C-alpha cells in the first residue's frame, strides 16, 4: 500500500493490476485477518455482489438475508458450501427446518457430506441425539459417533481418539493469526465438555449441579463468548443434556436437575437473549417446552418466556402472556420463587415498563404490587431489590422524571397555565382552581412527593440494595441534588443515607461537594454524611477534599463551603493523618506552581517547594496514583520526588515532574498554574464513568475499546496538579520531523502559515485549504506507522492505535470536544495510544466559538494517522457505532449525571464561558491577532442537544450513527469544514 | 355475545363454556369471516401459542418467524401442514429453498403431496418451468401439466379442463362470505393469464407487448392488488415469461422484449417494492440477474436495483452499487434512458437524498448534476421531472428548509449569535465578522435565495412539472406565502406563475386569498394570477371569492382585502355572471 502509495507518490509525482484486487486479497488478507470491522467496514470497500455479498452478507450474521442469499446463492457455484452455507444458515436458522434440510440434505452427492455428514453429524451434534446415530446412514463425526457413542465407555476412548485428532486440526491449524484458534479452542473447549461427561457415565445429581455450577463456572469462564463460538458451547452444554435427559429420567431429581439444565438451557437462552439471536432462543423454549419444561407449574420455562417479550421481538404477545403469566403466573403466585414471581412481578413491571402501556398507576398498581412483590420480599432478590427498587426508582423516576418533565417540562406548560394562572374579567373566572392548580402544582410536587420521593426511597432501597445502577443513583444524586437542601425526605433521605455505600457514593465527588457546605439538614448533613463518606477510603476522599480548600487558597462568597472545608479540614482533623502537609506539598506545588522562566529541559527545582520540601518524603502519600478500593486506605506513598524537574514548556509551562512514590516510581508530573482542572477534570471521571460505562459495556468489552483518561488532580483555583505522562502528540513536531520526515518538500509550516494567513477568507480559504491540501499531503499514516514496528503491532497495535485512534473518536462529538492540535488533543506512541489532551471546550462552548466548527474532526493525516484506510468509520464507525449504541444505549443514564455534570457549582466551565471564554481562551489570543436557567436552558438545549446527540438528529433523523457517522463523516468531511476551521484546526491544513 | 351479554348483564343483574372459545370460534369465525384487523389485532383476544401463535405468525405476513414458527412448529401437528405452512413459508421464503424444501420434500409421505405435489406443481408453478413438469414423479398440478402442456395445444384444452375444474373449486366455493374468491378468483384471474397465452403459442411481438401493456393493462387492472394475491399474478405473469423466454429466445428482438418482461418483472419487482416483501423482489434482480438482465449495459436492471437501496434494506451497499452505477452507469451515462439515467440521477440524487450523507452541495453537485441531468432533459419525464424538480425542490426545500431552519431555527442559534452580534470590549473584536454574520445571513438569505430560491424554481417547475405533490407545492405555496410580499422571486414566483394550473392550484384558496389583497408585486400580483386563478373554475373559485367579501358584509384593518375583493368583484364583474 504505502508501495502502491509512494507509487501513487510517485505516481502523482510522476504527474492485481491496480491492487484493490490485492485490497481485496488484501480484504481477503483482512479477511486472512479477520477483524470484524476490518472485516466489515473495513473490509468495506470490496464491491460485493460477489458471494461477496454473501460471504458479506456471510460476513452479515444474518442467516435469513444470507439464507436468502445462500438462497439467491443457488446462481453462485460452491452451492455446495451455500448449502454448507444454508446448512450453516439452517444451523443458524432452524431445525426440522434443517432435519427438512436433512431432507433437504438427501441432495444425491457424497462429496461434502464431509461436510454434510459431518454436518449431519453437526445435525446430530444437533439433534437427533442417538438418533441421528442411527441416521449416519468429523468433530460432529466424532461426536455422532460419540453420541452414540454416549450411549454407553470407549466413547471417552473415541473422544481421545478424537481429542488429538481434533489437536490435529489444531496441529494441522498454523500461522497463529486469530481466534477460531478459539473455535477450534472451543471445538477443543468443547471435547472438554465432551470430556467432562464422562463422570456422567460413570455417575451427585447433587455433584453433578457443581458441574453444571462448573458448566456454570465453564459458563461464567464462558461470560468471555462469541455466540458464534459460544453456539457449541452451549450446543453442546445443551447437547449435554441430551442423554443426561435420556438416562437421568431414571433419577427423578436428576429428571428433576434437567430443569436446572434447562434453566441452563433456559440461562443458555438468556445468554441467547444475552447473545441477541432468536432462533434457539425460541426453539429453547420449545426445547423447554419440549422440555419437561413442558411442566410449567411456577413457568420459571415462561418467567424465561421473558424473553418473548423482546424475543417475540414484540412483547404483549408475550407480555399478554407474560401478563397471562402476570396474571396467571400471579394467579398462580397467588416459595423463594415469589421472588422470582416478585422478580417476575418486577420483570412484569419491567414487562409493564416494557408495556409502557397502561396507567403508571397500572404499574403504581402492578408495578407498584411487583413493589408490593418487591415488598412480597436473595442479595440477587436484593440485587432484584435494587434491579426492583432501581426498577422501582426508574419506574417512579420516570414517573417522577414525567413529573420533573411535568413539573418542569410542563412548568412550561405551566408557565403556559401561568399564562392563564389568572387569565387576562370574572372573578368567578379567573381565581378558582389556582388553589387546585396549587393543589395540582402541590399535587406535582405530591407527585414527585409521590414519585420523585418514592423512587428515592426505592433509589435509596436499590442504592442500598446494592451495586450497577450508580449512574441511575448519581441521578438519584442528581436528584437528590435537586432534593438537596430541599425536600426534607431528602433530609429522610441524608437519613436514609446511612445506607450509603460511600466507596460506591464516592464517584460523586468531584461533584459531590460542590454545594456540600449549604443546607444544614441537607448539604451539611449531607455534607455531614459527605464527610462521613469522605472518611471512608478519605485517601481516595482526600484530593477532593484537598482540592475543597486547595483549590482556592493563596499564599500570595459561599466560602462557608470553603468554611465547611475547614469544617471538612475539621473532619479532616479527625483524620489524625495532619498529611495536609500535603496540602501544603501542594500549597509548596502551588509555591511549585507559584515558582516561575529559563525556557529549556530545566533542572533546579530546588528554590520552590523547598526543593519539593523534604522531596516528597513518603506519607499519606502517592498523589496521583488513581485507584481507590472500598477497603481503600491500603497504598504506597510519595516517598521521593525529582527535584530539578525539566521544565514543561508552556504557556502556564510544567516542569516535567516525577515524584518517586514510595514505590520510587517517579511519575513526570504535569502542574501549570492559571489552571482549573475540575472543569476539566470530571469529564474525566466522566469520561471515566464513560469508560466505565464502556467498561459497563461488554460491547464496549466487545469492541475491547475504551476512553484514555488523564490522571490529574484539583491542585489550586488557578493551577495544575497533572501528571504530564508520555509520547503525547507533537504530530506538527512530529510533522515537523515528518513534514521535514517524509513530507519533506511539501508546503511549509509557513506555507501552513501563508495558510493561516489565508486567515482573510471565505470561499476562498477552501480553496486556499484546497490549495493547502493541494499543497499538503497527510503523510501522517506513514508516520506512526513508522514510530510502529512489529508489524503485527504495525497491524495490530496500528490497528489498535486505529482503534485507539477511534477510541475516543467517537466521544467528542457526544462529548462536545475541545480543539484541534496536537497540543489541543495529544497522542502517545509511548502509549502507543492517543489521549487527546485538551478538556477544555464544553460541549457546544467549540460551536460557541468566533469560527465554530462541527466534527470528531480528525484532520486527513489524522485519518491517515487515525487510519492509512478504511474510511477508517469503516472501522471506526463501525466501531463508534457502538459508541452511539452505548450512547444510545446509556442515553438517559448516559444523561444522568450527565444532567448532574452541567448542575455543578463548578459548572461555568459546563457554563462555555465568557470573557468571550477568555477571549475564547484567547482563542490564540485570536491568533495572537485579532443565566443559570438559560444555561440550564441551554443545559437543556445541550440535553436537548444531548437528546438530540442522544438519539436525535439534526432532522432528529437520529439515523443511528453510521448516518450520525455519515453525518460525522461529512461533519468531518466538509472542505468547508476545513474552510471553517481556524488556527488550531487550521493546523490541520 | 349480546346473549351472553345479556346473560352478563343478567347475570350482573343476577349480581364454549365461557364462550372466549365461541369468541376464539368467533374469532375463528372473525377468521371464518377473515378480515384482517377482526382478523388480526380484534382477532387478538385469543391466548395463542396454540398454533394460533402460528396462526397468528400465520396471520402475521411474516414467513421467517412464521417460518420459525413453522420451524418451531415441528412440536406441532399438521407438520405437513407446517411444512405446507413451511412450504408457504418457503413460498414465501425461498426457492433453491424451496428446491431444497423440494428435497427437503423428498419427505417419503404422500398424502399432502395433494398439496406437495400439487405444492411440487405450485413449484412448478414456481419453477423449474418445463423442469419440474419433468419433476412430475391441481391447479398448480393443472398448470404443472399445463407447464409441459404449455411446451406444446391442448393445453387451452387442458386449460378448460382446468378452467371450470378450478370453476369447480368456485362452484364447489360457497357461502360467499369474502374475497379469496378472490384467491380463486386470482386462481381464476391466473387462468385468463393462462389463458391469455395461447395466441402465444399460436403467436406481433410488438403485438403481444399490448398483451403485457394488457397484462400491464391487467397489471393497471392489478393495480388493484394483494401481493398475496397478486402474487401469483405476478408469479405467472412472471412465469408466462418463462417459455416466453424459452420459445421467444427464437426470436431475438422477442428474446429481447422479455427485457419488457423483465422490465415487467422488473415492474414486477417495482410491484414487489411495492409489495413491500423482499424475497422474489430480491430473486427477480437474481432472476433479472439471471435473466438477460444478466446483459446489463444500462442497468435499468440495475436502476431496478435501486430497490435494493431499501431492498436491500440498507442501501450503499447498493448505494455504492448504485453510486456505482451512478458513478458506472453515470459513467455509462457518460439514448432517452438518459431520461432514466436522469431519472437514475434523480434515484441518484434520490439515493443521494436516501443518502442523506454527503453535502449538500454534492447532491448540488451530484443532484444537481441530477437536476444538470434533468437539465440532461415523457410528461412521465415530466412526472420525473417533476419528481425531479420536486425533489429538486425538496432537495433544495430540504435545504431551504435546513436553510429555514438554519435561517429561522438557527435564527434562535442566530440569536445566539445575535447574542454575540455584538457580544458584551475591543472594537478589533465586537464589531468585525457581523457584516460576513450579516453576509452570512445574507448569505442565510442567499441560502434560501439559493436553496428557496432554487427550489421554488423547481417547485415551480416541478408544480408546472405535473401533479401529485400539490401538498409539496402548498409547502411551496406556503414557502411561496412566506415568498409572498417578500423575495421578489416570489415576483418571479409570479412571474412564474405562468405555469399555474389553478385547477390545480385551487385547493389553496380557503387559506390562498388570506393576504391576496398585500404586496402588490406579489400579494395583488398573486391576487392577479389568483384572480386569474379565480377565473379558473370561477365557479369553483365563487363561494370563497363570495365568502372574500361575504364574510364580512353588513346590511345590518385590510379590508383592502376586501376591498380586493371588490377588485376581485371587478374581476368578479369581469365574470359576467354577475351571479352575486
Amino acid at each position: 500500500a504505502d508501495k502502491k502509495s509512494m507509487d501513487d507518490q510517485e505516481k502523482r509525482s510522476l504527474a492485481e493490476e491496480t491492487g484493490i484486487s490485492l485490497q481485496d486479497l488484501l480484504l481477503e488478507i483482512y479477511r486472512s485477518i479477520g477483524e470484524p470491522d476490518s472485516l466489515y467496514g473495513c473490509g468495506g470497500g470490496k464491491m460485493l455482489q460477489p458471494i461477496t455479498r454473501l460471504r458479506t452478507y456471510e460476513h452479515e450474521a444474518m442467516w435469513g438475508k444470507a439464507l436468502v442469499t445462500y438462497d439467491l446463492e443457488t446462481a453462485i457455484p460452491s452451492s455446495t458450501r451455500q448449502a454448507g452455507i444454508i446448512q450453516a444458515l439452517q444451523n443458524l436458522g432452524l431445525c426440522h427446518i434443517l432435519s427438512v434440510y436433512l431432507k433437504g440434505l438427501d441432495y444425491e452427492n457424497k462429496d461434502w457430506c464431509p461436510e454434510l455428514e459431518e454436518l449431519h453429524y453437526q445435525a446430530a451434534w444437533r439433534n437427533m441425539q442417538w438418533d441421528h446415530c442411527t441416521s449416519v446412514s468429523s468433530y460432529h463425526e466424532s461426536l455422532y459417533n460419540a453420541l452414540q457413542s454416549l450411549r454407553d465407555s470407549t466413547f471417552y476412548e473415541s473422544l481421545k481418539y478424537a481429542r488429538v485428532k481434533e489437536v490435529e486440526e489444531m496441529c494441522k491449524r498454523s500461522l497463529e493469526s486469530v481466534y477460531s484458534l478459539y473455535p477450534t479452542l472451543s471445538r477443543l473447549q468443547a471435547i472438554g465438555e465432551l470430556e467432562s461427561i464422562g463422570e456422567l457415565f460413570s455417575r451427585t445429581h447433587r455433584q453433578l449441579s457443581e458441574v453444571y455450577i462448573k458448566w456454570q463456572k465453564h459458563s461464567q469462564l464462558l461470560k468471555d463468548s462469541d455466540f458464534s463460538f459460544q453456539e457449541p458451547i452451549m450446543a453442546l452444554r445443551t447437547v449435554i443434556l441430551e442423554i443426561l435427559m435420556e438416562k437421568e429420567m431414571d433419577n427423578s431429581q436428576r429428571e428433576c436437575i434437567k430443569d436446572i439444565l434447562t434453566k441452563h438451557l433456559v440461562e443458555l437462552s438468556i445468554l441467547a437473549r444475552t447473545f441477541k439471536n432468536t432462533q434457539l432462543p425460541e426453539r429453547a423454549i420449545f426445547q423447554i417446552k419440549q422440555y419437561n419444561s413442558v411442566s410449567c407449574g411456577v413457568s420459571e420455562w415462561q418467567l424465561e418466556e421473558a424473553q418473548v417479550f423482546w424475543a417475540k421481538k414484540e412483547q404483549s404477545l408475550a407480555l399478554s402472556i407474560l401478563k397471562q403469566m402476570i396474571k396467571k403466573l400471579d394467579a398462580s403466585c397467588a416459595p423463594s420463587l415469589k421472588l422470582t414471581y416478585t422478580e417476575c412481578l418486577r420483570v412484569c413491571g419491567n414487562w409493564l415498563a416494557e408495556t409502557c402501556l397502561e396507567n403508571p398507576a397500572v404499574i403504581m398498581q402492578t408495578y407498584l404490587e411487583k413493589a408490593v412483590e418487591v415488598a412480597g420480599n436473595s442479595d440477587e432478590l436484593r440485587n432484584g431489590k435494587m434491579k426492583a427498587f432501581l426498577s422501582l426508582a426508574r419506574f417512579s423516576d420516570t414517573q417522577y422524571q414525567r413529573i420533573e418533565n411535568y413539573m418542569k417540562s410542563s412548568e412550561f406548560e405551566n408557565k403556559q397555565a401561568l399564562l392563564k394562572r389568572a387569565k387576562e374579567r370574572y372573578t368567578v373566572k379567573v381565581q378558582r382552581e389556582l388553589e387546585l392548580d396549587e393543589l395540582a402544582l402541590r399535587a406535582l410536587k405530591e407527585d414527585r412527593k409521590r414519585f420523585l420521593c418514592k423512587a428515592v426511597e426505592n433509589y435509596i432501597n436499590c442504592l442500598l440494595s446494592g451495586e450497577e445502577h450508580d449512574m441511575w443513583v448519581f441521578r438519584l444524586c442528581s436528584l437528590w441534588l435537586e432534593n438537596s437542601g430541599v425536600s426534607e425526605v431528602n433530609g429522610m433521605m441524608k437519613r436514609d443515607g446511612m445506607k450509603i455505600p460511600t466507596y460506591k457514593f464516592l464517584p460523586l465527588m468531584y461533584q459531590l461537594a460542590a454545594r456540600m457546605g449549604g443546607g444544614l439538614g441537607f448539604h451539611e448533613v449531607l455534607n455531614n454524611l459527605i464527610s462521613r463518606i469522605s472518611m471512608d477510603h478519605p485517601h481516595h476522599t482526600l484530593f477532593i477534599i484537598l482540592a475543597l480548600a486547595n483549590a482556592n487558597r493563596d499564599e500570595f462568597d459561599e466560602d462557608r463551603t470553603e468554611a465547611a472545608n475547614r469544617i471538612i479540614c475539621t473532619i479532616r482533623s479527625r483524620r489524625p493523618q495532619m498529611v495536609r502537609s500535603v496540602e501544603a506539598l501542594c500549597d509548596a506545588y502551588i509555591i511549585l506552581a507559584n515558582l516561575d522562566r529559563k525556557g529549556i529541559n530545566i533542572p533546579a527545582d530546588q528554590p520552590i517547594t523547598k526543593l519539593k520540601n523534604l522531596e516528597d518524603v513518603v506519607v499519606p502519600t502517592m498523589e496521583i496514583k488513581v485507584d481507590h478500593t472500598g477497603e481503600y486506605g491500603n497504598l504506597v506513598t510519595i516517598q521521593s520526588f525529582k527535584a530539578e524537574f525539566r521544565l514543561a514548556g508552556g504557556v502556564n509551562l510544567p516542569k516535567i515532574i516525577d515524584c518517586v512514590g514510595s514505590d520510587g516510581k517517579e511519575r513526570r508530573q504535569l502542574v501549570k498554574g492559571r489552571d482549573d482542572l475540575r472543569q476539566d477534570a470530571v469529564m474525566q471521571q466522566v469520561f471515566q464513568m464513560c469508560n466505565t460505562l464502556l467498561q459497563r459495556n461488554t460491547e464496549t468489552r466487545k469492541r475491547k475499546l475504551t476512553i484514555c483518561t488523564y490522571k490529574v488532580v484539583p491542585l489550586s483555583q488557578r493551577s495544575g496538579v497533572l501528571e504530564w505522562c508520555t509520547g503525547t502528540v507533537p504530530i506538527g513536531e512530529f510533522l515537523v520531523n515528518n513534514e521535514d520526515g517524509a513530507h519533506k518538500r511539501y508546503r511549509p509550516n509557513d506555507f501552513s502559515a501563508f495558510q493561516c494567513q489565508k486567515k482573510m477568507m471565505f470561499e476562498e480559504k477552501y480553496e486556499v485549504f484546497m490549495d493547502v491540501c493541494q499543497n499538503f499531503q497527510p503523510v501522517f499514516r506513514y508516520f506512526c506507522m513508522e514510530k510502529f514496528l512489529d508489524p503485527a503491532i504495525w497491524f495490530e497495535k496500528r490497528l489498535a492505535y486505529t482503534r485507539s485512534v477511534a477510541t475516543s473518536s467517537i466521544v467528542g462529538y457526544i462529548l462536545g470536544l475541545g480543539d484541534r492540535h496536537v497540543q489541543n488533543i495529544l497522542i502517545n506512541e509511548q502509549s502507543a495510544e492517543l489521549v487527546h489532551i485538551d478538556l477544555g471546550v464544553a460541549f457546544e462552548q467549540g460551536k460557541i466559538l468566533p469560527t465554530p466548527e462541527t466534527v470528531p474532526f480528525r484532520l486527513t493525516r489524522d485519518i491517515v494517522d487515525g487510519m492509512g484506510i478504511t474510511g477508517v468509520e469503516g472501522v471506526f464507525r463501525r466501531c463508534c457505532e457502538k459508541t452511539m449504541e452505548v450512547m444510545r444505549n446509556s442515553q438517559e443514564t448516559l444523561l444522568t449525571i450527565v444532567e448532574v455534570l452541567l448542575y455543578d457549582p463548578l459548572f461555568d466551565w459546563t457554563m462555555n464561558p465568557l470573557k468571550a471564554l477568555y477571549l475564547q481562551q484567547r482563542p490564540e489570543d485570536e491568533t495572537e491577532l485579532h443565566i443559570d436557567q438559560s444555561f440550564n436552558k441551554v443545559a437543556e438545549r445541550v440535553l436537548m442537544r444531548l437528546q438530540e446527540k442522544l438519539k436525535g438528529v439534526e432532522e432528529g433523523t437520529v439515523l443511528s450513527v453510521g448516518g450520525q457517522v455519515n453525518l460525522l463523516i461529512q461533519q468531518a468531511i466538509d472542505p468547508k469544514n476545513l474552510s471553517r476551521l481556524f488556527p488550531g484546526w487550521k493546523a490541520w491544513v
